[PDB]
């Protein structure tokens, strides 16, 4: 694995023991030939696991989750995925590391997909070794890859909406039950309906994860309802998991505007994660799987992948030289390498709006490619009729930097900065001048 010019794909089956027992292996033999590794956990609850699974190895732990005290000797470091994006765009000196090892390598975020592309493209180059950590690498057509211990597979209609009759089977289980949702709306009602048949819920999503998954260990609980984040290698002590097999799909509309098109089919990969939080014990034979549909390769157009391209085009590889993304994941996106390149101002904003402003890659794009500086907040304003964001089927409006009250009223409309009430919180903050 540990030679230059080497990318392996680690894909055992979920449960394997990839993270507990493969990675310090891995490690071990990386200190022993002084190479300079860096590993990228996708989360900070996986980051806080990889601290226990690499006790006692010399690892510098680049995140607040880990409470350690670093000798300063260490020659392997620990950053997540979007950490290491966000250094590599940032005027701050990332060490070329000799190896480069990506935990739940099949993360569909953005700053992932730029990380896979960036260390593909030194691999490619012969600077530099690299081992992918996925059950499920790109392009996967297995949904049910195998399991520690054999899983009940049933395909099911899944309520989408809350119900009152027709699906007996979700209440009368017993056990612990990972649901599946395609968003944090749709998770909101069937929890409440959960709630309400006397259930113990407990609702994950990206910007709730680390928290809220903390309550899946301290407290009891009969579901956790959840978004694709638990796809990144979540562990539950669960025997079943209700799979919509659905997601949403941010899709770029005549390269003006970003809607959440869906609900829709989940890919093979995605399908595979999410039965894989099942099955993981092989003490525990017959947990349950019960999806709700199809897949189908929802990833093909998916912005997400624009979105890294912009990423790559703005981040230093040699002269003009731009980093490719992964081959296998390269053309689900029509794209230009170097299409979306900034000048250095534009690229500063670019990077401020995504780091402090929390915009999405996409909408971050538009604003510094316009010319518009970090605190200049117009644009928020000055948008069509048909850009207007509804909070509860009224016109959201906010107190401007300047202290006028004004409808919010996007130049550039994505869906992501309004698809839940914290999502359009954060954003009118933002139109506000608050951050
Ligand atoms: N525990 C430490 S001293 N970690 C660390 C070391 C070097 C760079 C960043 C680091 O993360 C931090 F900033 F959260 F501490």
């Amino acid at each position: 694995m540990l030679k230059k010019k080497q990318l392996t794909v680690l894909d055992l089956h979920p449960g394997a023991g990839k993270t507990r027992r493969v990675l310090p292996e891995i490690v071990r033999e990386a200190i022993k030939k002084r190479l300079r590794t860096v590993i990228l956990a996708p989360t900070r609850v996986v980051a806080a696991e990889m601290e226990e699974a690499l006790r006692g190895l010399p690892v510098r732990y680049m995140t607040t989750a880990v409470n350690v005290t670093h000798s300063g000797t260490e020659i392997v470091d620990l950053m997540c995925h979007a950490t290491f994006t966000s250094r590599l765009l940032q005027p701050i000196r990332v060490p070329n590391y000799n190896l480069n090892i990506m935990d739940e390598a099949h993360f569909t975020d953005p700053s992932s997909i730029a990380a896979r592309g960036y260390i593909s493209t030194r691999v490619e180059m012969g600077e530099a070794a690299a081992i992918f950590m996925t059950a499920t690498p790109p392009g996967t057509r297995d949904a049910f890859p195998d399991s520690n211990s054999p899983i009940m597979d049933t395909e099911v209609e899944v309520p989408e909406r809350a119900w009152s009759s027709g699906f007996d089977w979700v209440t009368d289980h017993s056990g612990k039950t990972v649901w599946f949702v395609p968003s944090v709306r749709n998770g909101n009602e069937i929890a409440a309906c959960l709630t309400k048949a006397g259930k113990r819920v407990i609702q994950l999503s990206r910007k709730t994860f680390e928290t809220e998954f903390q309550k899946t260990k301290n407290q009891e609980w009969d579901f956790v309802i959840t978004t694709d984040i638990s796809e990144m290698g979540a562990n539950f002590k669960a025997d079943r998991v209700i799979d919509s097999r659905r997601c949403l799909k941010p899709v770029i509309l005549d390269g003006e505007r970003v809607i959440l098109a869906g609900p829709m089919p989940v890919t093979h990969a995605s399908a595979a994660q999410r039965r894989g939080r099942i099955g993981r014990n092989p003490n525990k034979p017959g947990d349950e799987y019960m999806y709700g549909g199809g897949c189908a390769e929802t990833d093909e157009g998916h912005a997400h992948w624009l979105e890294a391209r912009m990423l790559l085009d703005n981040i230093y590889l040699q002269d003009g030289l731009i980093a490719s993304l992964y081959r296998p994941e390269a053309d689900k996106v029509a794209a230009i390498e170097g299409e979306f390149k900034l000048r250095t101002e534009q690229r500063k904003t670019f990077v401020e709006l995504m780091k402090r402003g929390d915009l999405p890659v996409w909408l971050a794009y538009q604003v510094a490619s316009a010319g518009i500086t970090y605190t200049d907040r117009r644009w928020c304003f000055d948008g069509t009729t048909n850009n207007t964001i509804m909070e509860d089927s009224v016109p959201a409006e906010v107190w401007t930097k300047y202290g006028e009250k004004r409808v919010l009223k996007p130049r550039w409309m994505d869906a992501r900065v309004c698809s839940d009430h914290a999502a359009l919180k954060s954003f009118k903050e933002f139109a506000a001048g608050k951050r």
